[PDB]
C-alpha cells in the first residue's frame, strides 16, 4: 500500500537478473541475457493494516534491458520467508 523509489545498485541488479532467470524458465520469448537495469526502481511495501503497520511483503517495479530489448518486470517479496517470485514481465516497452 505504500511505494518509494530504491537505487539500482547490485540489490536490484541482482533481482532484475533473478526476472530474467525466472523468465527463461517459462520461455515466452526464446531465452534472454541480462544487461542493465534502469530508474527508476519502484518498490511497493504490502502491510498488513493500512492503519496498522506489521509488513507481510513487498513488490519490486523494474526496468530491465535483456537481449537489447526493454521490459517491465514485477518481483514479490514474500516478507516472512523472504521469497521472491517473478509476477509478470512485459515488453519491450519504451523507456521511461
Amino acid at each position: 500500500g505504500e511505494w518509494e523509489i530504491i537505487d539500482i545498485g547490485p540489490f536490484t541488479q541482482n533481482l532484475a537478473k533473478f526476472a530474467v532467470d525466472e523468465e527463461n524458465k517459462i520461455g515466452q520469448y526464446g531465452r534472454l541475457t541480462f544487461n542493465k537495469v534502469i530508474r527508476p526502481c519502484m518498490k511497493k511495501t504490502i502491510y498488513e493494516n493500512e492503519g496498522f503497520r506489521e509488513i507481510k511483503g513487498y513488490e519490486y517495479q523494474l526496468y530491465v534491458y535483456a537481449s537489447d530489448k526493454l521490459f517491465r518486470a514485477d518481483i514479490s517479496e514474500d516478507y516472512k520467508t523472504r521469497g521472491r517470485k517473478l509476477l509478470r514481465f512485459n515488453g519491450p516497452v519504451p523507456p521511461p
